[PDB]
């Protein structure tokens, strides 16, 4: 029976013991605290001794809606990823091309409230209190489009049969920059799954581009079973999943093919009341099958911006030595 | 200047006027009234003949559905289909009132599978250990079991066998588009969205159909018959191009993610959507594109700066039947 | 067990049988179904055959945010208040006073994004996406002075101890006009809680007049006393609670000293994740003892503007007859 | 114009650069790094020394509290101290760093009764039926024995009897504010709020004291000693006048409904706040005051044009002590 118990300033500020202190303050607070000890699970699980990914003692996914990678958790993600912490990327098609974008353009600050009349009188793009230039696209376009001309080269005279993972495994190798998530995932192995990966920018690009030069497919049911075999062959898994939406159903689902994850933390804003599947609780998961019935999964009802930098100091970035 | 007002039940229970009266009685009843004249525009619009020249730029598409002075988007994520939302969509679908439909992968698979067992009533609070030990899974306050599943692998196997082979010794090379009209000419059945959809030729896009029990079906079924490839770049050439060729667009969104963003980003194509109405429980503040404004697709080019849209927050599955009620549905004659 | 279907527009459209559909289409539709019944079953216990209030066989308390009056949601409580269809109101102080000014001068509609700068420069302030002239509470100010200079005169000449329910039934007397809540609440002899009435314009004025005309007290104690012996002499209660905060907490605590409402209906749009009494479901008030364990309390999670002249459509409204 | 960027691990776990990087990462983290400057401007501007002009009008109360450049209003909903967000506050309080508090009633009486018994973790899903049997009331993922409300009883009880006396026999004119510092210096332990508070001279209003447990406990008191008067109207001059003789005036404000709007009507009477940070899980569209922007304060006056107010759309439970660590925990060495 654990008391209630904020962090006493009187202490000073040691940063360490007031993220400890989040466990015993309530409400997401306490969550939150749940969450570092589920993912810390995870992690000493993968440190346990036991597709060309070598097989670790747990699998874990990790998961995020886009405009996390148009936010600053990019550069989160992007440290997890340079140093094998995770095997199995989900992020939906924004998650994808911002990650390049900003390779070759910043993203700047606004605010909610810009008025979308004159922003786009004066060629910018709003994301929540971002600010992405038109200009920024027209540098993707010039980037892409010689990559583009290679592939469908290479899909109609080498036989490559192109789907979203290894399009974003080529994108990744092509940006040839270690600011880049994909460029890193790429690099370590480590599959980006992306079923609608026309749903944004570079679905317009593949639009423009098939009017040059017609041909280029991507499969969808090759990278379902790469996936789906991803959590099969599995010694343990866990899920960390930001945000709701096809990011959080893709990975629990493919939790459900070996009958459930054994860790799962997730952190979004969504609620059930809708009956939304972002805003199932992960006992829902349960009843499914996804999440095991011996699990303790956590849910942190929050903005992954201000939670999950917090989550990865107490977690992956305590054990740096070990992945390394 | 409008003055506040709700609707004065000691007039009676004149429902008509009682809906009516939501336009001034504010918050989110007031979006509501603003959404039922929106939706309203964009059916005169559609009821609007085309003109010489504008039926010639209509005409630019290869598809065989008639020709309408608006093009009205349709999109709903996938809990939709799992709520009787399913039957306001039918009837949309059956009488030809949308032109294009999006949703994610559960909204096409519970349609089908509804016509083989149904749903039931639940609660949001039953735990999932004693659901699964029971065969049952949850759907929010909504209840599946098991065996419906069984009854859409037993099904659905042998039309994949039919998919692999036409495929195979025919060249059809599928899509999204292309197998959820097939599964609707499969169905033969009036309770059916998909149905309706290909015998009226509404496209139906659903770029990560493979997320959900469908999906489940075709990684089963590709270990015995292999090689089925849904392609998603075909599908995107179909579903902006019925936005480019429009004279109007209308998009009405029922929910977030893929649905939303997807229809949005159609009309961008064409400079922008001239009608909007989002039903939506999602918020801004977290910088998701399921919670954003309508004004902020007009930055992007999505809607157009002189469109006036609107956004209703709220669970469609309360306000979208109400929305109908005052809009498609007392336009019926017009659509027949 | 009920299947799931929704409302079949082939039936074209009769808007009786399309509300009756919520209960089987499902998330909040299926709540607010479920709230119809539980209301219904409260106005049919109150029909059953047997403070100067005399006793009915179900006593409703009627709970709503100060926001509700702003809206047309007043013309809805009015209505339930002038037929004495409700027993106890609790409101907080807006919710009082803005049914006064609407006897004054209007509310008019606006939009959400309207900027505050502009606004004030223009003498008008905003309440949501509504707007309240600057005007409307000089004219209350107008109003309210020579009643506020009577009710001193009465506490220190005639030995009248006010609180917050014997000036809201003073004020419903003085506006003296059908389109207020208040005056056929005091016309009704239906009493008003609202333990904080000076937080807001009511409050504002009191403040400005004591300066001119000291004295006046407002006791809180008293009408503590009052609202819980409504619950504690009840032959059953029922309570209907539009949004959260003091409303909520007041109804339902009262309740709790006659060991819990037999019924309960809330309508909120407060989550439970931030530990908000707001925000908690009815299955936190049956750990405190504020709702019986074998009620069937019901939330319904959706804006009462939309939510609640539905409900009000298919209960009280329908059972007119019996109420005359 | 700043770029996005986040906080890059490879320079390893360094917490405060960490914190600092939350401005530039976006969505409700830059609303955080946005509430660190502002906070930082309310205490900057609270160590600057009064004019000789500014000191003559800052005087003008009656109050003993010793005058500084920014008065800080400090709100919070009852929850919050329930939660361990009850030691941020106590240790604001402890130090002079706040001038006037507002809480709901639980706010208050929790704060007493923690000295006596503690809450305990629980969770969200545990059903009131089996609690109710064995004696224990749920608050959120938060748990209160039976036992800790009749050891308030017992303490409580004796202290309201000497109320009345003083009331009857010495002519006290009771009200929230006055009660609450009573409660604070009777129970006499510096791990509480309310005993650091009236210790150093922070007035506490809380117009609906009698909504919780005290006002329980001052019920059942009633029938066996009649008469205790608390008067709101009192209370409502005490606060609003800590507003109009403020040099500049900033609000913290964590939760919503009465605390936050006491504060910022209080705050209209100088017309409007200098400063401002909300901390809610509010949202504006059900036209509610509690998620109504700060910049719907502006339209009223209780808010400057001029400030740059703040809200961050979170839990104060994971955002206040982050905050705190940033703003004053920084400058301790000033308050004392
Ligand atoms: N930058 C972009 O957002 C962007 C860019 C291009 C395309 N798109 C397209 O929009 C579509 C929908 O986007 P999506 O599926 O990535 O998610 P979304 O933005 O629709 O979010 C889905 C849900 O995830 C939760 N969520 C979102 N942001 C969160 C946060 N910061 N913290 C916690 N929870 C959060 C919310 O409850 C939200 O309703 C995708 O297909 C995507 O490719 C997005
Ligand atoms: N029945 C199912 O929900 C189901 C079944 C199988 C697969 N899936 C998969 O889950 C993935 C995610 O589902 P999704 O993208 O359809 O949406 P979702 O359920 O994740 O919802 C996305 C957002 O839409 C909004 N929303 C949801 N329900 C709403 C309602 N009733 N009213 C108003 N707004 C609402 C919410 O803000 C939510 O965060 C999809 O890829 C889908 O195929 C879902
Ligand atoms: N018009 C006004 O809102 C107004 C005017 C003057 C003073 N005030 C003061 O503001 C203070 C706080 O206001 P309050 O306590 O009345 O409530 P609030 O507006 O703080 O709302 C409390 C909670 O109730 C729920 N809620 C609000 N509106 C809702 C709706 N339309 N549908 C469903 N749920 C809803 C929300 O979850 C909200 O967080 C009060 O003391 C009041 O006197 C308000
Ligand atoms: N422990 C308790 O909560 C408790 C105990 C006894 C009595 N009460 C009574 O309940 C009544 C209502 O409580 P209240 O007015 O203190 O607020 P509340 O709990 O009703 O919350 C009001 C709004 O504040 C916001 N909020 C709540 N918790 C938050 C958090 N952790 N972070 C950010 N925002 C948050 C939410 O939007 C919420 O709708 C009061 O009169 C109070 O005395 C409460
Ligand atoms: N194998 C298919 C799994 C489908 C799970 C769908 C869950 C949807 N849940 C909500 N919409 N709440
Ligand atoms: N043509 C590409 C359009 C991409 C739009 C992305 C908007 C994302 N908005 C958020 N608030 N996430
Ligand atoms: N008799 C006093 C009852 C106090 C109940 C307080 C309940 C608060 N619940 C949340 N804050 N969730
Ligand atoms: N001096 C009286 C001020 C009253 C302000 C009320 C503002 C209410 N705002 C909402 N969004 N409810």
């Amino acid at each position: 029976s654990t008391q209630v118990r904020g962090y006493d300033f009187n202490r000073g500020v040691n940063y360490r013991a007031l993220l400890e202190a989040f466990g015993t303050t309530g409400f997401q607070a306490t969550n939150f605290g749940r969450a570092v000890q589920q993912v810390n699970a995870m992690i000493e699980k993968k440190l346990e001794p036991l597709s060309r990914r070598p097989l670790t003692s747990c699998t874990i996914f990790l998961g995020y809606t886009s405009n996390l990678i148009s936010s600053g958790i990019r550069e989160t993600i992007r440290y997890l990823v340079q140093h094998n912490m995770v095997d199995v990327l989900v992020t939906t098609a924004g998650g994808v091309e911002e990650d390049l974008i900003k390779c070759l353009a910043p993203t700047y600050l606004g605010e909610f409230s810009l008025r979308g009349k004159e922003l786009r009188e004066n060629g910018i793009n709003r994301i929540g209190n971002l600010l992405v230039p038109n200009e920024n696209y027209c540098k993707f376009e010039d980037w892409l489009m010689p990559i583009l001309d290679q592939m469908v080269m290479e899909q109609n005279t080498e036989g490559v049969k192109w789907t979203p993972s290894k399009m974003i495994a080529r994108l990744g190798k092509e940006i040839n920059n270690p600011e880049s998530v994909y460029y890193w995932a790429q690099k370590n192995h480590i599959p980006v799954f992306s079923p609608a990966l026309t749903d944004g920018s570079l679905g317009d690009m593949i639009f423009f581009h098939s009017y040059k030069n017609p041909g280029l497919v991507l499969d969808i049911v090759e990278d379902l079973r790469l996936i789906n075999t991803q959590a099969i062959f599995a010694k343990c898994t866990g899920m960390i999943i930001l945000g709701g939406g096809v990011v959080k159903h893709h990975i629990a689902n493919a939790n459900l093919m070996r009958n459930g994850a054994d860790y799962a933390v997730y952190i979004n804003t969504a609620q059930e009341f809708d009956g939304s599947d972002s805003g199932a609780r992960p006992d829902e998961a349960v009843s499914w099958g996804k999440i095991r019935v011996d699990a303790q999964p956590v849910k942190v009802y929050a903005d992954a911006s201000l939670v999950f930098p917090l989550l990865v100091a107490e977690t992956f970035a305590q054990k740096m030595d070990a992945f390394m």
